[PDB]
């Protein structure tokens, strides 16, 4: 059956403004970043030192217009960048990741050092803080603090990086109608996630697979469904057997890792079946001649805001 009308009315459940048109997203990154520098201007003080700067710029989904709401229980996931004004080979990234750490003491329950990021959690959103060396001061490449805690030295890294690169390649894809589609797609693909995964790579993982794969569907009108039936299928195309199925998928600029490389094989073979569970759902929505058929069948993978007309 014909789909197209019941998917918009999805999107516009699923579809969460991105920074620059929602000021409740722009007043807690503001609220957080302003945390971050008068706490670092106490910790510094209190060892009698000058206090280290920083240059935030927007990241992740809000960023890049892709962005869902969570479903109930969920939260929302505001990613910052932080440039600290420092020579990347003057410090230890772990200890640059925790002056920021340091700094959020005392707001909320304070934050957490990650990996990749610092996180101040709070009650149905965290704030993931991403903290770079400066490019001039550190020889022209602007690197990420990666690593933990006591982790080991292999394990910590200023990993050469380009947000804005990522993000120039995901604007400058498609543009007007062609480039919303794209983006509903990756917003539909990010509820499926959250519907059916209890999954954190597949975020960044589903929008770097749409930046290879992504095909417009067009006809009398955008064909959403046609458009994620031939994406899926794509993706599924792409996996490689290993020790068992795995996709990898390359971020398209530096420093090009496989966005899934952290899935276990299990998660993998896991995500595998539920996307052809999915392109299933996609082909029978094709093929019932009953809008209600059609919509359920694809209300059991996009969940309960996905609309289900009665009869
Ligand atoms: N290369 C990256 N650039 C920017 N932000 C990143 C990058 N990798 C991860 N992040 C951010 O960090 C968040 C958490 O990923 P991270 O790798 O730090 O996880 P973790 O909780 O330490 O687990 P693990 O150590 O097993 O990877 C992501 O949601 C994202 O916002
Ligand atoms: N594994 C990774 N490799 C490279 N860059 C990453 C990685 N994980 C995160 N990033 C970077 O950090 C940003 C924020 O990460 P996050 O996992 O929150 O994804 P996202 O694009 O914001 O999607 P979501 O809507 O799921 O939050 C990404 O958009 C990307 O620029
Ligand atoms: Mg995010
Ligand atoms: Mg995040």
């Amino acid at each position: 059956a014909p789909v197209q009308k019941q998917f918009r009315e999805f999107h516009d459940r699923i579809k969460l403004a991105q920074y620059d048109e929602n000021q409740t997203l722009r007043d807690e990154r503001d609220a957080v970043l302003t945390a971050v520098r008068e706490g670092l201007k106490k910790v510094f003080a209190d060892r009698g030192e000058a206090a280290p700067t920083f240059t935030p710029f927007n990241q992740g989904s809000y960023a890049m217009n892709t962005g869902v709401k969570p479903l109930e229980g969920g939260e929302y996931d505001i990613d910052v960048g932080i440039i600290l004004n420092i020579a990347k080979d003057d410090h230890d990234p772990v200890e640059v990741k925790k002056w920021i750490r340091d700094a959020l003491k005392d707001y909320g329950n304070g934050a957490e050092i990650r990996r990749s990021c610092v996180t101040v959690f709070k009650p149905g959103y965290h704030v993931d803080l991403a903290v770079y060396a400066d490019p001039e001061l550190s020889g022209g490449t602007l690197c990420i603090a990666k690593g933990k805690e006591n982790s080991g030295d292999e394990h910590r890294l200023w990993q050469i990086s380009d947000p804005q690169g990522f993000q120039d390649r995901i604007a400058s894809k498609l543009s007007g109608d062609d480039a919303a589609q794209f983006r509903r797609c990756i917003r539909y693909l990010k509820r499926w996630r959250d519907f059916r995964f209890s999954a954190a790579p597949l975020g960044i993982g589903l929008t770097a697979a749409a930046y290879w794969w992504f095909q417009v569907s067009k006809g009398s009108g955008y064909d959403d469904r046609d458009a994620l039936e031939q994406f899926v299928q794509t993706m599924l195309d792409n996996f490689h057997d290993g020790s068992g199925p795995r996709l990898t998928v390359e971020l398209p600029v530096q420093p090009y890792n496989d966005v899934f490389e952290k899935m276990t094989g299990m998660q993998m073979e896991s995500f595998k079946s539920k996307l052809q569970a999915l392109l299933n759902a996609l082909k029978t929505a094709k093929s019932r001649l009953e809008l209600h058929d059609a919509c359920k069948a694809l209300a059991d993978h996009f969940g309960s805001e996905f609309p289900v007309p009665e009869k």
